[PDB]
DNA sequence: CGACGGATCC
DNA sequence: GCTGATGCGC
DNA sequence: GGATCCGTCGGGCGCATCAGC
């Protein structure tokens, strides 16, 4: 029931060494995460690109430590427009992207600081903090509209350039992706509509779930544990955080990691190795 | 959203 | 202008 | 009585505003 992520596979299936290391982390409050030493872990992980979700922090209030990241110089941020203190995403990059945009090209879905798009030479990186359907499923209908628009946006992106989508997609795709599937069939994150949404995304773009592609039969691998129930200590969790890849990037896939041991949030980090 | 308790069936 | 109480969104 | 299925609900974070000093 407890889980230990296998060691880092650093070469591609054809032997090419990894050249790109991307780390994604819902930090449950950027300023608190930094207080709990989250950036010390980042320095030890040394990613080429760091995506952050649920920063809950406007660009004006970003801590100063973020300016002391010598290898993550190019920092892009997005915050909600209506009010402060919820959602928010960041993208920090060792090299400058050719182009950075925000949102998914749809007004209704572009107000809550949820999506950053960074275009590199040979691939485009999207990081996302997917809207929660809420206690009582009060936002379920909205989440279904989000799912369809996100899917159409990413399908268009992937048709122009190979795509990496990372971050908190806020859904456990299959029963293997959470510890309590039958008790959660009507809870945000595991409704049949959200799981069907995820499935259509995989098929329609198409995209491959990098972790599940490499470890199709591995249960108890989670990236989130609720903070109240001290569920983390007993590994009662959900896999909400993903790297989804264009099929053309699969021969470059070296590994997709779940950094279970890294503290600082109610999500743990995930790390992608690509041999580009 | 996991712990809990109630309801239904055996 | 400061702090605690309270509410929102996970 | 136990075993399966479900519906209810308390609890707690990181953040905000604001009413009270
Ligand atoms: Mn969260």
């Amino acid at each position: 029931a407890l889980y230990e992520d296998p060691p880092d596979q650093k070469t591609s299936p054809s032997g090419k060494p990894a050249t790109l290391k991307i780390c994604s982390w819902n930090v449950d409050g950027l300023r608190a995460w930094i207080k709990k030493k989250g950036l010390d872990w980042v320095k030890e992980e040394a990613p080429d690109i760091l995506c952050l979700q649920e920063t809950k922090c406007s660009e004006n209030k970003l801590p100063a430590e973020l300016q002391e990241l010598p290898g993550l110089s190019h920092q892009y941020w997005s915050a909600p427009s209506d009010k402060e203190g919820y959602s928010g995403v960041g993208l920090l990059s060792r090299q400058a992207p050719l182009k950075v945009s925000y949102g998914i090209g749809d007004e209704e879905h572009d107000q809550e600081g949820r999506v950053i798009v960074a275009e590199f030479d040979s691939f485009v990186l999207v990081t996302a903090y997917v809207p929660n359907a809420g206690r009582g499923l009060v936002r379920l209908e909205y989440r279904q509209r989000w799912d369809e628009a996100f899917r159409k946006f990413l399908k268009g992106l992937a048709s122009r350039k190979p795509l990496v989508l990372c971050g908190d997609l806020n859904v456990a795709h299959e029963e293997i992706d959470l510890r309590n599937p039958k008790g959660n069939k009507k809870n945000a994150g595991f409704t049949p509509q959200e799981r069907q949404g995820f499935g259509e995304l995989l098929q329609a773009v198409p995209l491959a779930d990098s972790f599940r592609h490499l470890y199709p039969n591995t249960p108890y691998a989670y990236t989130f544990w609720t903070a109240m129930m001290n569920a983390r200590s007993k590994n009662v969790g959900w896999r909400l955080d993903y790297f989804l890849l264009s099929h053309s990037l699969l021969p470059a896939l070296c590994d997709s990691k779940i950094r279970s041991k890294a503290l600082g949030s109610d999500h743990c980090p995930i790390t992608l190795y690509l041999a580009l």
